[PDB]
C-alpha cells in the first residue's frame, strides 16, 4: 500500500531497482540496465565506463543511467561488460577479494541488510 523499500533482496543477495537490477556475490558483482529499445544497440551506441572504484553505465549523448562511486575497489583491469539482446547492457565487476560483501551497486542507492540473525556479530 504506502512506500518504504524499493530495493529488495535477490537471489543475488542484490537490489532490484525500477531502474534497473544487479546482482552481488562473495565472487563477483554484476550490473543489469534494461534500456527500452526496440533495435540491437552497438557497443559504441552504449557508454560504459568501468574503473578502478568508479563506474558509469549509459547511452551516447543520452544521460548515464548509473554514476557513482563504487562500493568497493573492483578489478578493472578484469572487469568487463557485454549487451544482451541488443536491448540490456550487462556489467560485470569482479570484486577485488572474494571475501567481501557488497552492500549496494554505486554510493547512490540505497543499502541493503546483507547480514541477518539475531546474533550480535
Amino acid at each position: 500500500g504506502s512506500s518504504g523499500s524499493s530495493g529488495k533482496p535477490n537471489l543475488g543477495n542484490g537490489a532490484d531497482l525500477p531502474n534497473y537490477r544487479w546482482t552481488q556475490t562473495l565472487a563477483e558483482l554484476d550490473l543489469a540496465v534494461p534500456f527500452r529499445v526496440s533495435f540491437r544497440l552497438k557497443g559504441k551506441d552504449v557508454v560504459v565506463d568501468i574503473q578502478r572504484r568508479h563506474l558509469r553505465v549509459g547511452l551516447k549523448g543520452q544521460p548515464p543511467v548509473v554514476d557513482g562511486e563504487l562500493y568497493n575497489e573492483v578489478k578493472v583491469e578484469e572487469s568487463s561488460w557485454l549487451i544482451e539482446d541488443g536491448k540490456v547492457v550487462t556489467v560485470h565487476l569482479e570484486k577485488i577479494n572474494k571475501m567481501e560483501w557488497w552492500n549496494r551497486l554505486v554510493t547512490s542507492d540505497p543499502e541493503i541488510n546483507t547480514k541477518s540473525g539475531p546474533s550480535s556479530g
